[PDB]
């Protein structure tokens, strides 16, 4: 819909203009600055640098970044894959902390699984990656609906 | 008593939050600001404002769990005795209402026992004139130091 087709468009013309594009357009979602990798029915790939307005008191990326990471790969990915006569709302999510991350950060949404046609609740799964190795993990479950 | 609270008390609401802002820079991304913290609670809100909406004009799902993610930090910290340290192990978020204005979010730390160890589990209340936008709990980890 057109929240994937946003980001899809601007992340093929360039970084730079995704960027100036995600400010206005989705504003809390440039608290973090992010890219997107990959996007594409059942499946979306961000991507956000480690800097200094990203981090939390022991200096790592802060818990809520890595969330706010999930929630734009997983809620991209659920407007891309949904019929359009069908409508989305994230109603609830869990996360848990694996390891601090210490550098940049990779967050996959892997949609394979997921029957995208139907309605009620879909269980989207996030892992969150700095340097490969897993340090984040979600599942953000959204309320798809005939409407 | 509490480091945090020592902190808190000197210089006051309006201070601690640009303080806590500095301190873990990712929170001053809301410019929240705190109204009270003691031990067993605390209240924070934060203006609606450009830099935390969605793409469908309304306040960020994310922006009110770093706020309870804020509120549930600061008041385990300033709860648990200072022998003891605390780490957050995970969360659980429910999103009930969209939030289309100030928000103010609250810990309840009322009936958790300060003292305990083990993992002890924080609720948190985001409300939008008065009423409830959303619910977290906030899984934390107590352990002696």
């Amino acid at each position: 819909a057109f929240m994937s087709q946003m980001m899809q468009m601007y992340q093929q013309v360039g970084p730079a203009q995704f960027s100036a594009m995600i400010g206005q357009f989705a504003p809390y979602f440039a608290s973090i600055a992010p890219q997107f990798v990959e996007l594409r029915p059942g499946y979306a790939e961000v991507t956000f640098p480690k800097r200094r307005e990203v981090l939390n008191h022991i200096g790592t990326v802060h818990a809520i970044a890595l969330c706010n990471a999930a929630e734009l790969a997983a809620g991209t990915m659920t407007d891309a894959s949904i019929p359009a006569g069908h409508r989305w709302i994230p109603r609830g999510m869990t996360v848990e902390y694996l390891a601090k991350a210490t550098g940049d950060v990779r967050a996959v949404a892997d949609g394979s699984q997921i029957d995208w046609q139907a309605t009620g609740n879909l269980v989207v799964p996030v892992v969150a990656y700095v340097d490969d190795k897993p340090v984040f993990r979600a599942e953000i479950t959204m309320y798809v609906s005939q409407a």
